[PDB]
């Protein structure tokens, strides 16, 4: 009865959270692909001497105007026309790199660009590895960012821009603030069991969302190494689904469900737990 039903409930809960999360990534990626296509067509068809800053601006703002899940949008150009830099101080990082960075107005507005964008792992990977003709989207792990004064937990999605010589000339990308995923993943209205943990992590174990904010960005395998957690970690590592006996980082002997999903070349999982004691002696709340 209760054990079987709890397992089935946890599988259902994780599936729904996974589906919703996968859809948000998919929407962001479709927008990024649209703009990367349009910008590459521009940079292939337009001489450097004829590059038009307002044409570029309008492509960005038109693409990202419609209430995206992306909290930020950026265009990094490695070697733009010099007049680009003179158009706005916001387009210049501290080291003089050219980054057009947009945040929500609430529509999008330019904000001061930072080298934090240019130094993102996805950006560096694109500059080093991207080749014309690939259909690749570069997706990061959960990281700390600070673009407007306050820290937030984020993941980045980015695509190269190319010119007619088939060279990378820039990167168009987006930042998702995991607070916006936490809005549903940690909604107290969704708490079914006492001590239930709802977690988003990548397949490597790095946590994007955990009820304990102190655990965000950490690897679950490092902070919860007990043998009673390892079966669950294997499922995550392998990109599988299932429901397991699991001993959580807070010590609670639990049922845990995993629903694993892929996003382009990245791999993620939703983990949801129910302490066994909560399942069998739930409190009247
Ligand atoms: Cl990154």
């Amino acid at each position: 009865n209760i054990t079987k039903n709890t397992e089935d409930i946890l599988a259902s809960i994780t599936k729904e959270y996974a589906t919703q999360t996968q859809g948000i990534f998919g929407e962001m990626i479709a927008l990024n692909k649209s703009i990367s296509g349009t910008l590459t067509e521009m940079f292939r068809s337009t001489s450097k001497e004829d590059l038009d800053i307002d044409n570029i601006t309008n492509i960005i703002t038109n693409t990202f105007d419609n209430s995206a899940y992306s909290n930020f949008t950026y265009l990094y150009l490695i070697d733009p026309p010099e007049y680009f830099k003179e158009e706005s101080k916001f387009f210049n990082t501290q080291s003089g790199k050219f980054v057009m960075l947009y945040a929500d107005e609430e529509g999008i507005k330019a904000i001061q660009a930072s080298d934090e964008i240019a130094n993102l792992q996805v950006v560096q990977d694109i500059l080093k590895k991207a080749k014309y003709g690939e259909n690749k989207v570069y997706i990061g792990r959960p990281i700390k960012m600070n673009l407007e004064g306050q820290d937030f937990d984020a993941v980045n999605v980015a695509i190269p821009i190319f010119d007619r010589k088939n060279q990378v000339v820039g990167v168009i990308g987006m930042t998702l603030d995991f607070s916006d995923i936490a809005t549903y993943l940690l909604d107290p209205k969704g708490q079914k069991y006492d001590g239930e943990l709802r977690v988003l992590l990548n397949s490597d174990g790095f946590m994007a969302i955990h009820p304990n904010k102190n655990l965000v960005l950490k690897n679950l395998k490092d902070i919860n190494p007990n043998k009673g957690a390892q079966e669950t970690y294997k499922a995550i590592s392998e990109g599988k689904n299932g429901v397991f006996n699991y001993i959580a980082s807070d010590g609670d002997d639990s049922y845990a469900a995993i629903n694993s999903f892929k996003v382009q070349d990245s791999s993620w999982a939703v983990l949801v737990t129910a302490p066994k004691y909560s399942v069998f002696k739930p409190l009247k709340k």
